């Protein structure tokens, strides 16, 4: 059995970070998102993964996906295309899917969860998609705006965008399983599985919902990125090698106030405070008395002594000043450098910039 | 004789347009900037041009520079590198320059002028650089911040940044001519010609200034892009095939208020008003009653009927609404689509966005 991961898309909401690498390859915790999904699929037993590459065709996806050497998994990489929407890549890859009898998985590269994939053995009871429209309970379904009306029969009546009445709380979770006959329904053109194929499947009564018991988060926005990190790190602390601690003696003496993820190659200064649900990338350097409250530090980033970055993301090769505060939901680009004493309250800095001025209001640094 | 054009750099000031293509390849009027410079160099008699390619090593610069088939000129493309500053590429290309007796040109991909290149035959009077630090008279030298003190002996005393006293009005013009011995001075590392090599040359007394009689503009910024286009189009109106008109009967019946540049393949509405110093790209479609006041329309961009874009730049594959107003200095990305009735007053929109809200103040749309 094989899977198909939608690895295209421009990453508009995660723009300051996706101007350098595609959205699937943006490191979540200490690994790319697609790597988490591929690890889950391999744990299931899927050996073949089909990547629908539109953004950065060969510059980034093919080169950086050397993980095929690891993980004992192989990627087809034969869905190179122009932008064909969410559903078009399946129409393009109908040939490589071979239209075999065995169903196939479909995933978005932006969803994080416990990945309960027992929907393979389960939900085979006469479904066009074996519980394909997997749904998660969110109390904020107004702003999410994609509500799935799943009854006890699991037959999807309709899809409602921003419904006024309390039709339901379940929302789409971005994980699907399809019988290959769906390849006949999808036309060879730009289309959206969410707004074209799925309403038709719901009308025909071949669309079935799957309830998600565990946590779920679509980490495709910086705020959702931070909150998904908070939800996810506690699950992964015992999974990996990264008292109230996860990595408490990596460099000198520093304090951890809960779950975190510090790479073995990262250097942490003396008296630093790596706070709860914080990620430190490889080869990263952290100053003496830094405070990484809820921040993600990516790759070869350097943070000076006394800096406090909280609920914020910093790019791959930053050089943060000494006594800075990067607060709120602030995202830094690939090679941003911040001078000492600069305060960034939820400001997004584009790659290859130098910041030397305080910004106390949310905004964008060109 | 051979030239070296510094085609690297991240294009930070032209960021909304340089997130898709490198700064040299950003179309100025109806051609890339580097193409204007290469045409001037070919008019000189220069056959070899060496491009210092750092940004987009092979994705854009090598593929898009198919102009080598045209123009009767050849480019070396042997300076692929990591970011080495403004002076380092010369050290890297020392080997391909062969250290021959003949001098060589140096140019930036951000400058537009009449290109007086008679500085080859002139200024040979015992100069390390034959009038290498070419200077132009600008009354706004304070904000430009690079003032060159050129006396009647043309020996550069010093370089002053934001001078309080009126030392001089001449500023750097970005065109240089060096004897190959300078390759010994430049170290094989990241350096800047403007802030490392040039002060040393001025102190040594081997730096000579060349005055620029004609117009000049560093068009690396959208405001400077628009103003330099205004300065430049009157020079090029008679040069190319694009009463008080330049292209007055291309599509239907429309009015031209002055100099402009309308590509032969562009269809220009019916009753539209293509204003003074306006550029319309190839395959572009213009609505019935548009007002292209001082705007540049790039490539396959479509503009609806009644839209008024003034002193603004639209991207390559835009789809502008019908009754919009894109005023002030506004820059649109590669694939921005604007809904009908939207007003953008000097707002920079990143590529692959959809604009549906009025923005009456300068800002950035992520
Ligand atoms: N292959 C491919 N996948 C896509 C495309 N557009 C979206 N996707 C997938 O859809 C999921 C989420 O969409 P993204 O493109 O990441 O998010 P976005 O950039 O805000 O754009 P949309 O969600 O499409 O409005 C991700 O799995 C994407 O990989 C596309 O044009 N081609
Ligand atoms: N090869 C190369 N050329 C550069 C580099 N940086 C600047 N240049 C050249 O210097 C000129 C103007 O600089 P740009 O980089 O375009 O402008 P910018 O992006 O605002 O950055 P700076 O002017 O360098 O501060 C252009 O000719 C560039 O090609 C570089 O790192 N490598
Ligand atoms: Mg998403
Ligand atoms: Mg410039």
């Amino acid at each position: 059995m094989r899977a198909v991961i939608l690895v295209g898309g421009f990453g508009t909401r995660l723009r300051p970070l996706t101007l350098t690498t595609p959205k699937p390859l943006v490191p979540f915790c200490n690994k790319p998102m697609i790597i988490h999904q591929i690890e889950a699929l391999k744990a299931v037993g899927v050996t073949e993964v089909i990547l629908a590459v539109a953004y950065r065709p060969e510059a980034m996806k093919e080169q950086m996906d050397e993980w095929s050497r690891k993980l004992g998994v192989s990627f087809v990489f034969s869905v190179e295309e122009e932008p064909l929407g969410t559903a078009g890549p399946l129409a393009l890859a109908r040939d490589i899917l071979m239209q075999d009898d065995k169903p196939f998985f479909v995933l978005n590269s932006d969803v994080t969860c416990t990945f309960p994939m027992q929907e393979l053995l389960d939900f085979h009871k006469a479904h066009g998609g074996e519980g394909t429209i997997m749904v998660s309970q969110v109390t904020q379904w107004e702003k999410y705006g994609v509500v799935v009306y799943s009854p006890q029969n699991y037959q999807i009546e309709r899809f409602v965008e921003k419904p006024s009445r309390f039709l339901g709380d379940r929302i789409n979770a971005g994980i699907y399983i399809f019988n290959k006959s769906i390849l006949d329904r999808i036309p060879p053109r730009r289309a959206s599985i969410e707004k074209e194929i799925f309403p038709a499947m719901a009308a025909e009564g071949q669309l079935y919902a799957f309830n998600l018991e565990g946590f779920w988060m679509d980490v495709g926005q910086p705020k959702d990125y931070i909150l998904g990190m908070t939800k996810f790190i506690p699950s992964l602390v015992h999974g990996n090698r990264e008292t109230e601690a996860v990595e408490h003696q990596r460099g000198g003496r520093f304090t951890v106030i809960g779950a975190s993820l510090i790479d073995p190659s990262a250097k942490i200064g003396d008296g630093a405070v790596i706070g709860p649900y914080a990620s430190i990338g490889a080869n990263c350097v952290i100053g003496e008395s830094c405070r990484i409250d809820n921040a993600a530090i990516l790759e070869n980033s350097k943070v000076g002594k006394g800096t406090m970055v909280s609920r914020s993301i910093v790019g791959w090769n930053n050089r943060i000043g000494s006594w800075c505060h990067i607060k709120d939901i602030s995202v830094l680009g690939d090679d941003v450098e911040v001078k000492d004493g600069v305060i960034l309250i939820g400001t997004k800095v584009l790659p290859n910039k130098d910041v030397g001025e305080h910004r106390f209001e949310p905004g964008i640094i060109m």
